[PDB]
């Protein structure tokens, strides 16, 4: 049974992942860290086994790994697609350096290490329908560029040192618990909050711009499952996974079907649009399905029903 | 006349490039720098406009740029294929960080910036025969990884900030003046030394491992030409260029025709071999030929002739 370290643990993925790992392997077997502390409303506030770590401090990062002695690590800090364009130096610092430190520690301390990649690693030469695991990588964002680096450096650590590096290219991830951290797909979570607040949604992504997406439970299931898999079953280090593709107008219809009313959305292009338009419309994840059993239980309407219930509960919004 | 800065100038490529730039544009229009000073026999010893600069010192780098006000920069420092595998920390520090500082200075000070990439950016999924400009990039060395990162980051600077970033993927470069710095293609220059010394060459690359190569004068012609080109002629930022491909056994034959004697070569595999076996056999450089007129004068025997003539002259070895 693993000892699991999670870095960048208090963001959107880390929040749900930390809780899932604690529930599955026990609180004692999981250490959760982040450069900031949980806010008093955060789901991890008050819990033991939650520490402060700046992953840019390699010596600090090493210290924490030395005492906890993880056998697995999920390294989650990164600056994402939209925010990276506005804060590229921070993106380059975090996405490149913390990753290098994390891999070097996985090597030194024999840790199975997960570092998520992203559909943002792709650009407009990727082949955009059912994009393959191996294709041309020409990302149009610095974030995407740093993630191509992460995939390649991770794979080199595997080849060179036998570090058990594992990764998935995550689509847009939808969840209710922690608000998203500045990717091009953040509109989707915000459209649900707008609909519950009964306010105008100003959606920065164009109405028919379809993207690969996934609801958090399927994401967590796959994050754990790829890490539990035997090394010998994995034919590669980095795997596309997807849940289902949708455009904003499809998301809108879902919400309207579940709320049984119209919601108002104005499509005014923001920076997310040119970025999203460069990305795949859908991914081929057959390698992941075949090698380690990636699977998808939610569709858009099951997601919408769950989001519409969970947001009022977790954030105190009005409900249906 | 451009004002040209060359960083990492005392190495194999920098040595001849610095001399060619000084001849073409005038010594007063060219400033070159390196982390070390030239030795008394270095061809740039004793010359004006040769400075000591560590490109990891971003302050120092910026001070030199600000004083000189280059309009062009050739940013050459990197730790190469073989040496990188043995010193990967240095490779990551140099190849990533000096490149980031270079691109930022090109943005900040309006410099057309050349940073070479390499055939080592490719690995074994590239399509090994006549490799295309756009293909799967899966390098198996940390050096190659850092160069994919260099191509993509430079390209992003071009898109995001209008930075005029230009690159070629260089094949193995052959020259006589300054000895090579630890690439997988270094055997070739050393075989010419062995021949003139009439000493046994122990060759770490296997006899039929064919690689893209180019002789220096063609390389210099292309390095200036791609930089003279008008921006609007360039359909891309990164170009394959090649001279011709050869294996060690072909090189040996070529040296033997020119010397009219047997060289003794023993094949004892070293790290260079596995590295080189993941690379293309040959490149497609049509985009370069078409966009900016990349062209090649030498073939293997002209190269060998010129190498065997110049090495005695340049290094005091025994002639023919
Ligand atoms: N959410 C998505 O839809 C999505 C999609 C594809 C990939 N990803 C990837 O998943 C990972 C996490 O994404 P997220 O949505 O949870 O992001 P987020 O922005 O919600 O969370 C990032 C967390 O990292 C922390 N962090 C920042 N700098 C740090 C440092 N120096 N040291 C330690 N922690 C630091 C932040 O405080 C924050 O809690 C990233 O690698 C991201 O690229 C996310
Ligand atoms: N020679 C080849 O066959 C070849 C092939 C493909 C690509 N390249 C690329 O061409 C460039 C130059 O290659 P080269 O063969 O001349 O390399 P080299 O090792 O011969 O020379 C590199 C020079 O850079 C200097 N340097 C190292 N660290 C530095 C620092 N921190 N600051 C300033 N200078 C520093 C070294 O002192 C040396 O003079 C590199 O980017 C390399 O990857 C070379
Ligand atoms: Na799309
Ligand atoms: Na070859």
């Amino acid at each position: 049974m693993p000892r699991v370290l999670v870095t960048g643990a208090l963001g959107q993925i880390g929040t749900d992942l930390s809780l899932a790992l604690r529930d599955k392997f026990g609180a004692d077997s999981v250490l959760v860290s982040d450069v900031v502390e949980p806010g008093a409303k955060h789901p991890l506030a008050g819990l033991k086994g939650v520490e402060k770590l700046d992953c840019l401090d390699s010596n600090g990062f090493e210290k924490l790994v030395k005492e906890f002695k993880p056998t697995w690590m999920y390294h989650l800090p990164a600056i994402m697609s939209v925010r990276g364009e506005a804060e590229p130096d921070l993106a380059m610092d975090i996405n490149v350096n913390t990753t290098r430190y994390a891999l070097e520690l996985a090597r030194k301390y024999n840790i199975r290490i997960f570092i998520p990649s992203t559909i943002a690693a792709f650009g407009d030469k990727c082949g955009k329908t059912m994009t393959k695991d191996d294709t041309i990588m020409n990302p149009s964002t610095v974030y995407g560029v740093t993630k191509v680096y992460t995939e390649l450096l991770g794979t080199w650590y595997r080849q060179k040192y036998g570090v058990d590096f594992r990764s998935v290219r995550l689509p847009g991830i939808i969840s209710a618990a922690t608000l998203p951290g500045g990717g091009a797909t953040d509109y989707a979570i915000h459209m649900y909050h707008s609909a519950l607040l009964q306010k105008k949604c100003v959606c920065p992504v164009l109405p028919y711009e379809s993207l690969p997406m996934m609801y958090m439970p399927d994401t967590l299931n796959s994050l754990v499952k790829i890490m539990e898999a035997p090394l010998e079953k994995l034919t590669r280090t980095v795997y596309n996974i997807t849940g289902f593709s949708f455009s904003p107008s499809e998301l809108r219809f879902s919400i309207e079907r579940c709320t049984d009313r119209t919601i108002e959305v104005e499509y005014v292009e923001g920076p997310a649009q040119k970025i999203a338009n460069s990305w795949p419309d859908s991914l081929d994840d057959s390698n992941a399905r075949n090698d380690w059993g990636h699977q998808v239980k939610y569709d858009i309407d099951m997601m919408s029903e769950d989001m519409l219930r969970q947001i009022p509960i977790l954030h105190g919004l009005p409900s249906l």
